[PDB]
């Protein structure tokens, strides 16, 4: 029930692969939201219709203050709009940016923030599979908003960034809702070191790091920290951690809050 005419679009937010999300105000009620304009052009030549079904089909029915809301779709002829909760502060990666790393506070907390997030995905039987800082937002007071549900699938599977991406999926190998655990580890790394655990200059150096599960911390990572990102990277999935034991690991608890 909804068409381009209903909306007045401000200003570029993000430039994304193959389309661009837009600051967006809706016009009856006058409501500020992102607006993502995919068009089928691209996602056709792409042949990624049924990716995008299933980011809509999953975003839609979740609702959880720590994951973005898609309030609904539409398209014409060209264009398909995805009408998307508007987050003020940007992304994760933006504030990586500015700040070359985190403390050890604000990056437990989001990890808080993110566990949730995910124990009421993996909850729904709902894998995210695309974590990343680029995939991260941020609400009005600060909170973490997981988005961008391109890679999202029920239950278990295989097809098959790659900063982020587990062995058992590069290697080609079938994988569960466990991908998401080893990507948080990734990502708490990420956060307080500044530069991701296996990050190379080569498609082929950093799959045989990620492959052989091969990083080093530095001398200023605390061992409660080392902790939890040693035993959230583990290459046998059926190793890593329950979401819970994280929420509740003690270094998480001491920060988080
Ligand atoms: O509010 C936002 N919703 C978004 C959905 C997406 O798939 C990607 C980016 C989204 N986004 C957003 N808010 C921003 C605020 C500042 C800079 C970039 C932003 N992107």
């Amino acid at each position: 029930q909804w068409a381009l005419e209903d909306f007045e679009i401000g200003r570029p937010l993000g430039k994304g692969k193959f389309g661009n999300v837009y600051l967006a105000r809706e016009k009856q009620s006058k409501f500020i939201l992102a607006l993502k304009v995919l068009f089928k052009a691209q996602l056709e030549k792409a042949g990624v219709e049924h990716q995008l079904r299933r980011e809509v089909e999953i975003q839609s029915h979740l609702r959880h203050p720590n994951i973005l809301r898609l309030y609904g779709y539409f398209h014409d002829a060209t264009r398909v709009y995805l009408i998307l909760e508007y987050a003020p502060l940007g992304t994760v990666y933006r504030e990586l940016q500015k700040l070359s790393k985190f403390d050890e506070q604000r990056t437990a907390t989001y990890i808080t923030e993110l566990a949730n997030a995910l124990s009421y995905c993996h909850s729904k039987r709902v894998i995210h599979r695309d974590i990343k800082p680029e995939n991260l937002l941020l609400g009005s007071a600060g909170e973490l908003k997981i988005a961008d549900f391109g890679w999202s699938v029920h239950a278990p599977s295989s097809r098959r960034t790659l900063d982020y991406l587990p062995p058992e999926m590069i290697e080609g190998r079938m994988h569960d809702e466990k991908v998401d655990l080893w990507s948080l580890g990734v990502l708490c790394y990420e956060f307080l070191v500044g530069k991701p655990p296996f990050e190379a200059n080569t498609y082929q150096e950093t799959y045989k790091r990620i492959s052989r599960v091969e990083f080093t911390f530095p001398d200023f990572v605390t061992e409660g920290a080392r902790d939890l990102i040693s035993r959230l990277l583990k290459h046998n999935p059926s190793q890593r951690p329950m979401l819970r034991e994280v929420l509740e690991h003690p270094w998480i608890t001491a920060n988080s809050s």
